[PDB]
């Protein structure tokens, strides 16, 4: 209900729709009269929901030509095996390390296990992960998606070691995945998601702050941010991460164990993701983040 946060399914801009669940959304870009792209790859159990929404906008799904992926986490690529078979002309665009994850039997195994925990139903017939129609893309690569859509790949490691963002400079629009963290709907601030490397996470935010002023900021969860939330997004995310480090140091300096802020963080932050993230995994991830901050 905040005017700066668009969090409803359907049309978001002249060229853009939100498909599926706002908390794990798939974004639809209209590239031309007969060309479309998807951005973010969701959770597996949403295959039929997202497919249903897609077909309400796109009369012929063979016109879906690209599918852009920020990182390899199970909640950002779980749909790929289940929907790519229904998209004969789609090319999945992911970073090198993200593509490597789909060639790893053990990595794919974790992804499938996490996604099956979210099943209420049984999944569509899936192609193999290693058989996905992928094309690796590089840091700085320009994605000429259509006559009015040129997006630059920008490496944004720290949340995960493969993470990238996509920047539409015509629209000052950044698809930032989880590199800024989890947007707090009740409080209007970023919650950090430092799950791989704090130093890389903070350096990505420094670089993203140097982009031309954002008009639209589109993370991996929660919808589209605009106004000052977009303009100040990368900076605020940086600030909130330092705020979490200071908090961690304060408590450790009082002899607290990492388990204590972990439980408080899980209590205070675990509610937002309970529909796509098992509660033990949220607590575990909070523990892992504090471990990462504590070292670095
Ligand atoms: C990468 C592989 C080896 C291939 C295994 N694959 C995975 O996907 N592991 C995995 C990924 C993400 C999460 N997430 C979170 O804990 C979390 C917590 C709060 C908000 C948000 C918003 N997004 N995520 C979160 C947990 C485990
Ligand atoms: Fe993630
Ligand atoms: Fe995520």
């Amino acid at each position: 209900s905040h005017m700066l946060r668009l969090s409803a399914p359907g049309q978001l801009d002249d060229d853009l729709c939100l498909l599926g669940d706002v908390q794990v959304p798939v974004f639809l870009l209209r590239l031309g009269e007969a060309s479309w792209a998807l951005v973010e790859g969701g959770i597996s159990r949403d295959a039929e929901l997202v497919w249903a929404d897609l077909c309400r906008w796109v009369a012929d799904p063979s016109q879906v030509h690209y599918w852009l992926i920020t990182h390899k986490h199970y909640d950002h690529c779980g749909l790929l095996p289940y929907l790519c078979p229904r998209l004969p002309n789609v090319q999945v665009l992911a970073s090198e390390r993200t593509c490597q994850a789909w060639k790893s039997e053990s990595a794919v195994r974790v992804v499938e296990r996490l996604n099956r925990q979210l099943l209420r139903q049984r999944l569509p017939e899936a192609c193999a992960w290693d058989a996905l129609p992928v094309r690796a893309v590089a840091d700085g690569e320009w994605l000429e998606l259509g006559p009015r859509h040129r997006l630059q790949v920008i490496e944004a490691h720290g949340h995960s070691d493969d993470h990238v963002v996509f920047y539409d400079v015509r629209r000052r629009r950044l698809f930032c995945g989880d590199a800024l963290g989890e947007f707090d709907e009740a409080e209007g601030v970023w919650r950090p998601l430092v799950f791989d490397d704090m130093e890389a996470y903070l350096e990505s935010l420094e670089r993203l702050q140097r982009l031309p002023t954002l008009l639209q900021l589109i993370p991996g969860h929660g919808g589209l941010l605009r106004g000052r939330l977009a303009a100040d997004g990368a900076e605020s995310a940086y600030t909130e991460c330092l705020r979490l480090c200071r908090r961690l140091l304060w408590r450790q300096s009082m002899g607290e164990s990492l388990d204590e802020l972990s439980e408080e963080l899980h209590r205070a932050w675990g509610g937002q993701s309970v529909d796509f993230l098992p509660g033990e995994l949220h607590l575990g991830s909070m523990r892992r983040m504090l471990e990462i901050l504590s070292r670095q």
